[PDB]
């Protein structure tokens, strides 16, 4: 058993920085849209509505030459997505 899936919650924070540790630090520190696809598909499942789709689309960017979500972006939107930091 190499991949591991889990359900959401308050420690979905541990999820987002744990996949940040699998995907974003073996050697990348910048995970692109495609990484977000493997991420949200196999690390858990999905979120809700079109704004978590914002997660998925904003990860890349407007042009998308080499835009990726590095050290913080994936947990900062994950923290606002779950708890909301406004």
């Amino acid at each position: 058993a190499a991949p591991k899936a889990r359900a959401l919650g308050p420690e979905e924070k541990d999820e987002c920085m744990k996949i940040f540790d699998i995907f974003d630090r073996n050697a990348e520190n910048i995970a692109p849209v495609s990484d977000t696809m493997d991420m949200l598909t196999k690390l858990g499942q999905t979120y809700t509505k079109r704004e978590t789709e914002a997660i998925m689309k904003e990860a890349r960017g407007p042009k998308g030459d080499k835009k990726n979500i590095g050290p913080e972006e994936w947990l900062t939107l994950c923290s606002k997505w779950v708890r909301q930091d406004d």
